[PDB]
């Protein structure tokens, strides 16, 4: 049957270790898929890390990363969260450089997009068989979430960017309901930048916090009604949690407006706790090293600055990278809220370090009533390798 | 319960990336069967890659190729369509240097042919487990499909040839249930020539486009209705489909009767879309370098080079190869009609390339009501490997 | 529930094909296990291939195989047959240096033997689980079958040897249901010598053909009636079927004693066909090379030299080695019969090569009502290897 | 449903061997996780064998050992009891340089610390997804078990140790139902020293030997009922079982405090068979070489020193190490008691080895109403490796 998830999200004090796949330590020696970020989503019977690959394995000629973002040869594979992307425990998704994935409690949706930039097409997979399908419709790089979409009693929400990476581009929101899609909206944000959404359910309505390339150093937030109306704008809270940023002493907070004229970005999450917010930000303020978790006291409605908690889970010393959102079904968490989790993508190799390709590891955070202490969990890899 | 199939094909205006497996990238770090012919052929539950190994790994000197294609370690294997065909996730069907399979809805029905070339066997497998013998009835290497065979209603049919490779040849439609044939026919083609056919499902009988290595530069085709009488001739559109071949412009097409002097060939599909008819071809008109899908209005029944649609999946600059047809299970795509999808092996090292092996990587298509842009996801492997 | 396997054998003018894991070729570059004694047995779902393990993969260091026979390291581990003994796909069964296995319906019961010589032990396991115990009787290595033993409506039987690999030996038969022992025997066969019987379900009762490794050319043969009782003796056609062996021509065959002064053997097995007998054996009357197997008419029951089928597997100028029996579940075959089948085993590596490892391959083959040419699925693997 | 597991533990004369995973050999050329303490613990269906990784696998530069013990790429991964703890057949279990799991007959409920030492976390997954947690209480290296806990009719308990090596500690009782904590205690035990508890249950209580790293040379014991109620103190024996210890000669036995000034310890188990003891130790009396188990009469409840039965499993010339407990259920075993079972875990390389790294294999043991001879089923991998 389907997975209702029409809770609110769990009101947690800290998080505490889900798991960590240690792929690239592992892929020094082993058959590991040299990939990029490694987003987690959960069936009502398990949690899988999905993840991009260039169709190379670490240690491998092929890994030579020369090879662009968006090439043929990027798959979406899957594994059960924890273990490393290896070649003999994956699971083929769809071909992609660019995806989401989400279980409405009876099969697996999978959303990939690939193609040419100015034609990219976007195959929806359900049951592990494409579907139906979304042709770009503004011909600049039809692209996605990067994580988990969402499931509300059997329809499942996405949403897409199509158009530049700078000045404006051209937002939309999709529905569907066992891989067919039924309904669709333009967002309206002019001014506004939206990418690489961090969704999740809450209250029968689906809150994403996503990512301004175009100039916002805070971050984009949209409430989704089942009805596809919705609602647009910014994490109020008077921090900055997008990468690269200023200092907080620096930053008013904004609820309808991008602030700091930073224009790049990083993927990142924020999860909305009642009228306070957990945000989540690399630690240096520009690169993308280190990764904290603040939750902000009244920050998901208003220009606060008060924070109330801090938790970091990779230090400042090493590197970090995407991050994303997603819930633990109530049916494997026992819970009678949807428990918020989280996964750190951290990046190695170029273009930071010396070596001739580029991956990274993960460790997957969940919400839990609990005050978790400091720590990091870096990826450990030792670069260069054997190359 | 048996998967009825007795509904007509989908009528598709273009198809969308199912899968890819990168297998030679993969197989330049990873253990990943040197293989060859990857058919595709779903169950009710999911797609499988069928393929044919020669019991040895890529960048291994058992790769050396100098093996017979008929070898007596040639065995038939297959993974979860998109996996690459490697060692770990492999299930073994059949002893097979030609084969074919499909499943009737409860169980795996496989059919490998092995043996020498003067008496080959044929091996019905159903269950994984060997139930009934096909013997050489011609003494010249007896011969199968090499794509996935089609079960309506319970029954499964599939065509072989046993005879020269040049000349006549005599040729003959098999007809089973749950692994035993309860049936067979002699098919009556004088001057005419069938190999490696490409059979789908289609208004409950079984269509399929085959291979002329005689002196056909069309296909020939054969519906099969569900008492084994049946219906052969080629494709009548004025197009050629067969690789090598003339062009297009020199080529008047015929129902009845092969054309073009060319003599051998390469395996290919079609898909009948009404009257209409969806043929695939190699780019190149003599290499084995390209692969593309035209559709030809009225092309199925008249000798039309009205061309509707032309969508490219490997550009003329990347090798290219064998492609077989086969279709979505209902209980899989949700449609009231079967889908039409295909899939292109990209054939790398000798004998086009300086490499001591040969092997073939894949990309999976499927129906798709739109229309899908013109793109490359070829093989992408870097030869010659470490060797 | 139970499998009856009560029938009467099938009876088969040839065999076929079932399968070829080319473990050894693939294990030049995978990770596959250095094994031995590759026995085939069947469950009412799938046919599994047991073999045995040295705790090392090919190609290692640690294949230097003067490690001995009877080593603490010897486990018996599992793969459905055709899949290679790869250390990613094979099951844990038991610590072993001698094995035997069988399903009787509901779950797997193995048989392992492993410990000292002098006071070796076999552990029953059942479920994946020990269940029971059988200590050395008569403190001279306690070894099994090393093929497929046999479950008959819930009671699985197998039988076993303990004392010299020359003279005297003291044999038994045992009884076993749900991994518990209920009953066994003393087998009384003074001059007569038992090892690694190759036994099969016919006709209620457990017909045996095993190895005589005092004086026997001619190879024992042992039918269990459910109870216990039994009867015991040799393979009477006048025909040598074990390995070494003297020529045919001055063979008189015996119904009740061993023939041939020569004392060494190796594995064989043997199918009675009503009156008449399918026998295996190796081609050379000396060497390990070659395999083939004759029907003599009325050989089961008369000193008959009526040679009326041959159909080899493997020619003469190809290694072989071990050879068991088991039978096709009707579960899978869906005969009314129990199919009859068989497994090679293939020696690659010391004695006869000069390699510092020692494994083998296999090919399974199966019943079938029609005359299969003859041919050689050999090994394949190219020796010496990097060592 | 859950397991009972209420009642008595199976009276054995001696046990038999159940697996050996053969690891460190398998991991010369295959790719094993370098691990560390692999406790077994049996579900309703099957046995399997958790294991602590470092992320790093044998034969790799990244196996340096040089990484602490409680560092960040520490994690808890299971595969099937036997089977080596390679990458392609491993579950992530939790994040954890010290753990411990149970499965109640339903779900799997695993129990992973990690974290800083000062305030450590420890995560309890249930279904596979964290349900609950328990942080440091005095902050002080915070850990567990390292072995198989105990679950009786639904409720699955466990011991955790806060506080130094040496001197006093802090310990406690956990208790939990379906992954959440519903109950705990406090241990009182001044001048006594509590680590590494190896736990069973029988007669609906869980019985649990110890280990004393404060003056401990006979170990402590602690019976739990299931009310949290509880007794500690020691093994009553007059004999020794920790390591390092001195000699049985100079030993009192004591059934409620320490003896020997010994200070370290090593991971031993012990099962209380009526009144006597089944106890388990190194076979050296200062190094972890050799693994011996005897059964002292009325052992349990007097300072017996009256051996009524010597069993050896690893000799004395092989490395040997920690040693844990648990039962098979009675699901699997058929029996009306519950089977002890018990792992004996065997160390190479550093300290005692000329490697830069440090893993282990292992040997399950269990019940068996016979008496089993003595052997030695060591490690057996040849060190040092190509490192
Ligand atoms: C096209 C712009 C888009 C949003 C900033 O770029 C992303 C940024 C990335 C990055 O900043 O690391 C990596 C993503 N692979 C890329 N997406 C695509 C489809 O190429
Ligand atoms: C015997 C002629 C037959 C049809 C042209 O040859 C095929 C052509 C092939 C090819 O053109 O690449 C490869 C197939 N492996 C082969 N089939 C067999 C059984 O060897
Ligand atoms: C102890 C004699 C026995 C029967 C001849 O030897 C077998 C012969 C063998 C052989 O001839 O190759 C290999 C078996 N591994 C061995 N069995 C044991 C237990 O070592
Ligand atoms: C903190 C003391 C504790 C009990 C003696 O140390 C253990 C001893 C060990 C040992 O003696 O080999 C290894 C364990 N990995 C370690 N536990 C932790 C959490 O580090």
């Amino acid at each position: 049957t389907y997975m209702n998830n029409t809770e609110a999200i769990c009101d947690a004090k800290g998080f505490a270790p889900f798991s960590k796949d240690n792929g690239i330590r592992i892929g020094s020696r082993g058959h590991i898929f040299v990939i990029r970020e490694p987003f987690v989503s959960c069936s009502p019977i398990e949690c899988r890390t999905f993840f991009l690959t260039q169709g190379s394995l670490l240690n491998d000629k092929h890994s030579n990363g020369t090879v662009k973002d968006r090439s043929p040869f990027r798959t979406l594979m899957s594994v059960e969260v924890g273990q490393s992307p290896n070649v003999y425990q994956a699971r083929f998704e769809a071909v992609a450089w660019s995806a989401t994935a989400c279980h409405d409690g009876k099969k697996w949706m999978t959303v990939g997009v690939t193609g040419p930039d100015s034609k990219a097409v976007a195959v929806i997979h359900y049951g592990g068989v494409p579907t139906d399908v979304v042709n770009s419709w503004a011909g600049d790089i039809l692209r996605t979430q990067e994580s988990s979409c969402t499931c509300i009693q059997g329809d499942c929400y996405w949403v897409m960017t199509d158009g530049p990476a700078n000045r404006q581009a051209q937002y939309r929101i999709y529905k569907a309901n066992q891989g067919r899609i039924i309904g669709q909206t333009d967002i309206s944000f002019n001014g506004g930048h939206i990418e690489e959404c961090s969704c999740y359910p809450n209250d029968g309505k689906v809150e994403c916090v996503c990512r301004d390339g175009w100039t916002g150093t805070n971050r984009p937030v949209l409430v989704i009604s089942p009805d596809l109306s919705y609602r647009v704008g910014y994490l109020c809270a008077g921090i900055p949690s997008d990468t690269p940023r200023g200092e907080d002493t620096q930053f008013t907070g904004s609820c309808t407006s991008p602030m700091g004229n930073q224009g790049y970005g990083v993927k990142g999450f924020g999860f909305r706790q009642g009228t306070d917010v957990w945000m989540g930000r690399t630690i240096s303020r520009t690169s993308r090293s280190g990764f904290e978790i603040l939750r902000i006291k009244n920050g998901w409605t208003q220009t606060s600055k008060e924070q109330i908690r801090k938790q970091v889970v990779v230090d400042n010393l090493n590197w970090s990278g995407y991050s994303g959102s997603f819930t633990l079904p109530v049916e494997l968490s026992g819970k009678d809220c949807l428990v918020p989790c989280f996964w750190v993508e951290m990046i190695r190799g170029k273009p930071e370090e010396k070596t001739i390709w580029t991956s990274s590891s993960s460790i997957v955070m969940c919400g839990v009533d609990y005050e978790v202490a400091d720590w990091s969990w870096h990826d450990g890899a030792i670069l260069p390798f054997d190359i």
